[PDB]
């Protein structure tokens, strides 16, 4: 296994994959590290079986079919890997917990949103359907770029939703366009 936490980078208490090299703090994974479990498979792994189990399930998808899914187990885990593969980027501290509003000549947006709170929603169960998940998580960008205006700390904003776009068009196989 490697002896840093894929997530973060680091070391430190490290939970370690069964079926892959990868390791893992506790509350890096998500969901968090399971307690039991011998032998333990990552997230990485459990969509990677998915995949395997119904190789058709990387055919080209609309968005707007995937937004509409309910969140039965298989869309939960591919929420859940979606949230992580943005964790991953170090960027994502920027974003990831409660943020504040006091910039001259800027207000604050109407609706607050952070990862951390998406990652409690997403253990909550809070999601009935992908296009909820998929809604905060834009939400935190765009409120982010509206408040910082000609500030180039928006190009940040910009960055992390790159990260997200593209991880959401592997992960839920979207049709490829120009
Ligand atoms: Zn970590
Ligand atoms: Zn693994
Ligand atoms: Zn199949």
């Amino acid at each position: 296994n490697s002896n840093i936490c894929e997530v973060c980078n680091k070391w430190g208490r490290l939970f370690c994959c069964d079926t892959c090299p990868r390791s893992f703090h506790e509350h890096c994974h998500i969901p968090s590290v399971e307690a039991n479990k011998n032998p333990w498979s990552c997230i990485f792994c459990r969509i990677k079986t998915i995949q395997e189990r119904c190789p058709e399930s990387q055919s080209g998808h609309q968005e707007s079919e995937v937004l509409m899914r309910q969140m039965l187990p298989e869309e939960q885990l591919k929420c859940e890997f979606l949230l992580l593969k943005v964790y991953c980027d170090s960027k994502s501290c920027f974003f990831a917990s409660e943020p504040y509003y006091n910039r001259e000549g800027s207000q604050g947006p109407q609706k607050p949103m952070w990862l951390n709170k998406v990652k409690t929603s997403l253990n909550e169960q809070m999601y009935t359907r992908v296009e909820g998940f998929v809604q905060d998580m834009r939400l935190i960008f765009h409120n982010h770029k509206e408040f910082y205006r000609e500030d180039k700390f928006t190009r940040l904003g910009i960055q992390v939703q790159d990260i997200f776009e593209k991880n959401f068009r592997n992960i839920f196989a979207i049709q490829e366009t120009s």
